[PDB]
């Protein structure tokens, strides 16, 4: 035991959501960027907003699905282009990731879904 | 009477909206970009899709605000970048509109919003 390996990498998904605030009966928005990264050593996530400011971050957890699922955890199989996660009630929209990220989920047997 | 002006010529935004598809319990999406035409002369509006393919357009007429307000039509003033309409159940997100389009908002008093 002790054999230096990094294969356990964060994975990193390009993602935003749009903060919708509504204001009577109108709505107005604005669109915020973040990067989600996925930690395949102990399954945990974490978000940051690359650009008292609240909701630019989320600390490295593991982060239940959402609802009727919150007995499970967020898995890496379940990230994907295309595909929306749901963390604290916000939904996040992933619309691409790196191509270190793109090869990983290739071994695991996963098909990155086309460009959004 | 006969005179020839072209003062009511339509105010052109641009929006996207996201096109989710529940499976089970993954959401999956695609984003679609729509130019939304509002007509001054008879407060009518036109959605299309620049780019038996189903919602990529909505004909020229006047619509109705979304619940509970289904007795009164959009207006010029509902539009704005970073503002959301609403048109049969979807929401439309507006981030742009032309200089044209500006400036009229400019003329009628209204102030639009920054970049969202």
């Amino acid at each position: 035991s002790g054999w230096v390996a990094f294969d356990k990498q964060v994975l990193s998904f390009d993602a935003y959501l749009e903060e919708e605030v509504l204001d009577k009966s109108q709505t107005n928005y604005r669109i915020r960027y973040y990067k989600i990264y996925f930690y395949p050593e102990d399954d945990t996530i974490q978000v940051n907003e690359p650009e008292l400011l609240q909701g630019t971050s989320i600390r490295r957890h593991r982060i239940t699905l959402p609802p009727p699922d919150e007995d499970q955890f967020y898995t890496v199989y379940h990230f994907n282009v295309g595909t929306e996660v749901v963390f604290y009630g916000r939904t996040f929209k992933i619309y691409d990731c790196d191509a270190f990220t793109r090869n990983f989920l290739r071994k695991i047997g996963v098909k990155v879904n086309p460009p959004v």
